[PDB]
């Protein structure tokens, strides 16, 4: 994971939605109930610099404290236990990937709007990366787990 | 996009599953989706009929698919899952074909030998460029067994 984003993550605080997700392991988004098929719905960055996610998962609420590191593009997880920010316009896409020391990454955009800029460069991001499965959702699905 | 030229009796054997895309997520996301579908065997016909031999979550399962005036394309002796379009093959290492409905759509990238092949995914990944696919999965030597 060469291409991690001068992030600032209070710009990337509101409301978010999964347009893609890839995963190194069919096992890991495979299935509706699969670990990491979780489908991002907010970003709540906290004066300490670490970033609340919320998210929603086959359909729970889930809150995921991810804690500032000394690298800014880099979060620690309490359970997965890294979240890297790979690329961010702050306005309209956000590109992160989850791994372990199980590679999963995702490509969220701020409004449920099909965005082919955002699966562009979510797209070039993955071409260094052993991915083995990558699912794109559409508007319906976005505004719908 | 059908393959010019198909010569059905070549593609008579064992052939593994190596890669599957398909317009709709809930086609392959699941174990049980309908059409996760593992190609164990292709048996044309001398008439020029198509028998393919298939596992799925592990049960046995048989297409039965007759000749159309088109070489390449089959219609499948089923009431919903219509056509079996081969998009290209080398005969002796791998094959692309697609299942349509009449419309949902599935591809799969074969290979006659548990060995992943970076030219049968090149052709299947160019080949899926044109098709409005929302799930790709590829799989591992290890799957392929």
């Amino acid at each position: 994971v060469t291409q991690t984003m001068g992030l600032d993550i209070q710009k990337v605080a509101g409301t978010w939605y999964s347009l893609a997700m890839a995963a190194s392991d069919i096992s890991l988004l495979d299935a509706q109930s699969a670990p990491l098929r979780v489908y991002v719905e907010e970003l709540k960055p906290t004066p300490e610099g670490d970033l609340e996610i919320l998210l929603q998962k086959w359909c729970a609420q889930k809150k995921i404290i991810a804690e500032k590191t000394k690298i800014p593009a880099v979060f620690k997880i309490d359970a997965e236990n890294k979240v890297l920010v790979l690329d961010t316009d702050y306005k309209k896409y956000l590109l992160f990937c989850l791994e372990n020391s199980s590679l999963a990454c995702q490509c969220l955009v701020r409004t449920p709007e099909v965005d082919d800029e955002a699966l562009e460069k979510f797209d070039k991001a993955l071409k260094a990366l052993p991915m083995h499965i990558r699912l794109s959702f559409n508007p319906t699905q976005l505004e719908e787990c």
